[PDB]
DNA sequence: CGGGTTTTTGTTAAGGGCTGTATCACTGTGTAAGACAGGCCAGATC
DNA sequence: GATCTGGCCTGTCTTA
DNA sequence: CACAGTGATACAGCCCTTAACAAAAACCCG
């Protein structure tokens, strides 16, 4: 409607919104463990993956009737150290220190 | 009223890229009480 | 003193 | 024959390029 009445592109169609979302969700951006993690693959472009993390479905096995969808961890918080750059950075400035600091950080969360 | 001359307007083919629209399988709103027929015990009775 | 009547109940159906 | 949504996917539609030609709308002159 705004496009028709005005007749100037004020806002992007809704494929340029699929596209950019493509940078926020997770398993988009390289990264690296160091001891590399236990019977965990190293794919960082994994997604959304079924829940269910290939659990047989057959009829003759326990019979399951759930769906599941879900993230992987590392990636998510991969992604979620990427979110907050910005305020990572403020507050290494702010606090009077070097942008250019690589220490070890620490980073506790709350399930 | 035409040649000579000039500036606009298509026209083909193939490929690229942005925009718009149809298509798929579905949902949430239609949600408490009353009329009535049948069975059954307590009881007045002739 | 069994014998129906009356009312009490009670499950079912009809709209929501 | 309720009907407005609901997010992703595919495809038509509509813009873009080069390349010579080819037709259309006008003014000097005869």
């Amino acid at each position: 409607t705004v496009k028709a009445i005005t007749g100037r592109q004020i806002f992007q169609p809704l494929h340029a919104l699929r596209n950019a979302e493509k940078v926020l969700l997770p398993g988009y951006h390289p990264f690296e463990w160091q001891p590399p993690l236990k019977n965990v693959s190293s794919r960082t472009d994994v997604g959304i993956i079924d829940g269910l993390s290939g659990l047989a479905s057959s009829v003759d096995e326990y019979p399951v009737d759930t769906i599941a969808k879900r993230f992987r961890y590392d990636s998510a918080l991969v992604s979620a150290l990427m979110d907050m750059e910005e305020d990572i950075l403020e507050g290494m400035r702010s606090q009077d220190l070097d942008d250019y600091l690589n220490g070890p950080f620490t980073v506790v969360v709350k399930e």
